């Protein structure tokens, strides 16, 4: 195609560096992934609830650190970006994924992956 979401955006570097036998959707995907490992799958079962707010993309970089504090808090030590989360998630949830806006305040949340919640923060 062209891009794969994390095709060298920003912190993507630190992301690609992150893959402690965890999600590593990048390595796995590129690893002729198809349907064997069952990584994101095994973690998919969890279907744990999560919630994070999105801010001006101009702060996406910083928001990433703030996001982790929200996710990594209830998630596994991961240094992914909001841009990668959408892609990484899309894999574990190609249905309802999270987006990012750079102009106004936004909010995204989920309980498993099916039903999600959105808002403009208040």
């Amino acid at each position: 195609m062209r891009e794969r979401g994390w095709s060298q955006k920003k912190i993507a570097r630190e992301l690609k560096t992150t893959r402690q036998n965890v999600s590593a959707i990048e390595r796995k995907a590129m690893e002729n992934i198809e349907k064997s490992r069952n990584t994101l799958d095994f973690v998919k079962s969890l279907k744990s609830p999560v919630r994070i707010l999105c801010r001006r993309g101009d702060t996406l970089d910083e928001i990433i650190k703030r996001l982790l504090e929200e996710s990594n808090k209830e998630g596994i030590h991961v240094i992914h970006d909001s841009i990668t989360l959408a892609f990484l998630i899309r894999e574990k949830a190609s249905h309802r994924i999270v987006h990012r806006v750079v102009k106004s305040d936004f909010e995204i949340g989920v309980t498993r992956d099916g039903e999600i919640i959105v808002d403009l923060n208040s």
